[PDB]
C-alpha cells in the first residue's frame, strides 16, 4: 500500500508533525515555505514527514521503492532510482533524525523533488 504524496498530504503530515513535535512557531513558518534550516529541529520535523509519507524508517532508513515512485515525477524509474540510491547511506551516528537529513540534502541537490506540477493532456 504505497501511493504517492499530494500538497495535501504535505500540509496534513505537517500540521500532524508540527504538534507532535512541539515545532516553535518561527519554524512553522519556514517550513509552510519549504524553507528547512540545517539543525536538529528541522531534522526531526523531516524525518517525521517522511516516515508519514513513507519515504523513510527509523530502522530500515530511506526506503528506495516508495521513493523513486515519490521522486520519479514521469521520468525513468531506472535513471531516478540510480540516483536516489546514490543518496542513500547508513545511520553512522544513530540518529534517524540526523539519518532523514542526510537524504533529504542529496536529494536537493540532486534536484529532486517531492512536489512537482503536472501537467496532463
Amino acid at each position: 500500500e504505497f501511493t504517492v504524496s499530494t500538497t495535501e498530504d504535505l500540509q496534513r503530515y505537517r500540521t500532524e508533525c508540527v504538534s507532535s513535535l512541539n515545532i516553535p512557531a518561527d519554524y512553522v513558518e519556514k517550513f509552510k515555505k519549504w524553507e528547512f534550516p540545517e539543525d536538529d529541529t528541522t531534522m526531526c520535523y523531516i524525518k517525521c514527514v517522511f516516515n508519514k509519507m513513507q519515504l523513510f524508517d527509523d530502522t530500515e532508513g530511506p526506503l528506495v521503492d516508495n521513493l523513486v515512485h515519490q521522486l520519479a515525477h514521469g521520468r525513468d524509474a531506472e535513471e531516478v532510482r540510480t540516483e536516489v540510491l546514490k543518496c542513500v547511506d547508513k545511520n553512522t551516528d544513530n540518529n534517524a533524525c540526523h539519518w532523514a537529513f542526510r537524504g533529504f540534502k542529496c536529494f536537493q541537490k540532486n534536484n529532486l523533488s517531492l512536489i512537482k506540477a503536472s501537467i496532463k493532456k
